[PDB]
């Protein structure tokens, strides 16, 4: 029921993957990589909490209907690293993480949460980096961690 009930400075972001394959290889070794807008976006939200809080990052696949898991951002963006590491050539740079839960919920348990910095539209209608108000967030996280097939 109740997790995350401590993450008081925390910023929480949407990832949004056209691969899953590049989910299987983040989780197998706790690494990612997003756009070049979305990587300058999630390396301020990283370095301006300079350790204060957590960066929580919700993934989900484009067009799966449901969200994949829940991982903690764990470093800053090194943008020159060797590439041709993902699906597509596209991604350049990377960045730690540490996965926290890996299982799929269902996006009707979480549609009825809206994003009032998005035009007040549900959650799971996110593009890639939206970033998540906390309060809605952790309704989010919470749901996440609490779903049970
Ligand atoms: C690796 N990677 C990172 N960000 C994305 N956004 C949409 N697809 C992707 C992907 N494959």
């Amino acid at each position: 029921n109740l997790y995350f009930q401590h993450m008081k400075h925390g910023r929480v972001f949407i990832i949004k993957s056209y691969s899953e394959d590049d989910i299987h290889r983040s989780i197998k070794y706790n690494i990612w990589c997003s756009t070049e807008h979305g990587n300058k976006r999630l390396d301020a939200a990283y370095r301006s909490m300079n350790g204060k809080g957590p960066v929580y990052l919700l993934f989900s696949v484009n067009g799966s209907g449901h969200f994949c898991g829940v991982a903690e951002m764990k470093s800053a963006v090194d943008y020159n690293t060797c590439a041709g590491v993902w699906s597509q050539d596209k991604w350049k740079g990377r960045f730690d993480v540490r996965w926290i839960f890996v299982k799929d919920v269902p996006n009707s348990q979480l549609r009825h949460i809206r994003l009032e910095n998005n035009e007040n539209k549900p959650v799971t209608n996110s593009r890639d980096t939206q970033e998540v108000p906390l309060e809605k967030a952790k309704q989010v996280l919470k749901i996440i961690a609490s779903y049970k097939h």
